[PDB]
């Protein structure tokens, strides 16, 4: 059951949905470089080397609401050729990765769901599972990457440290 | 002729070098980021799309003279170990990826080059070529890529576009 209302409306929930998590995340991270600012001036530093992975989870988290924003507004842009025909290629990219990045972040931003649901009534489950797990190979690379939970490279890690260290003018011990 | 003390002065002289165009290089950058939200606004947004290229191409290298800076902090904190013996496989990565960054970046920081330099009379110059083509991988990937002067990913830029608009409160549009 296909609504193309249905779709604009929580495709523009959603952009106000990141738009507000985006800020609200940039302010608990601004505050968190603050924190690791007084311990790398205690310090305290292997505290601060595990406290700044939060601060780079954060940062990327960010990144990839802003990513999926984009892809709303590029949809929502070319509403057109949503419906119909029948999917456009130029539009490829952005379906995949919103039907992709639904299940993850629905936690925070459910009318993600919503979104990925109807664009899956447009073009069927099977594209839908298609994309849920990368086997169409067109979802964006870089968000997924940006949502993949593992752990940070040892150098960003230090690098965060090191800039932190330079902003709130505490000192820096090396590894 | 390794000289310990000539490593030491310019490993300290590079820090200062680096210190200081981080600083100049984010200033210039926060200035282009203020030109491209003057193009959002007008705009000018296949400009903005070209010329915001330039501000991530810093940004990168900001962020390369930073882990450059972390290398060089990482072998004067343990300056011992350098003499002697004799390479201890700790300092490696800083001691290679020194080596690999400095032909590279000798056009701005010149004494990079004294650095690499008695660093190869310290560990002969076949460790010297085993790094500057990454033969030995003990090179940090991260920090190539950085100085790797190719074209940045569509989404990267866009991204770059979306968050100069939120900042500076600029109407953004899609691709």
């Amino acid at each position: 059951g296909f609504k193309a209302e249905r779709l604009r409306v929580n495709l523009r929930l959603v952009i106000n949905r990141l738009k507000l998590l985006e800020k609200k995340k940039t302010e608990l991270a601004q505050k968190a470089r603050k924190e690791i600012a007084d311990y790398l001036a205690a310090g305290k530093d292997e505290r601060a080397r595990i406290r700044v992975e939060h601060i780079i989870r954060e940062d990327y988290l960010v990144e990839a609401m802003e990513i999926l924003e984009l892809y709303c507004d590029l949809l929502l842009a070319r509403f057109g050729l949503i419906q119909s025909m029948k999917l456009d290629s130029g539009l490829a990219e952005s379906v995949s990765t919103l039907i992709w990045a639904a299940p993850r972040l629905q936690s925070e931003v459910a009318e993600l769901k919503i979104v990925a649901d109807q664009l899956c009534a447009k073009y069927s489950k099977e594209y839908g599972k298609l994309c849920r797990t990368n086997q169409i190979g067109t979802v964006n690379d870089r968000l997924m990457h940006k949502l993949s939970v593992e752990a940070p490279p040892k150098i960003l890690v230090e690098r965060y440290l090191i800039e932190i260290a330079k902003n709130y003018n505490v000192p820096y011990e090396p590894d």
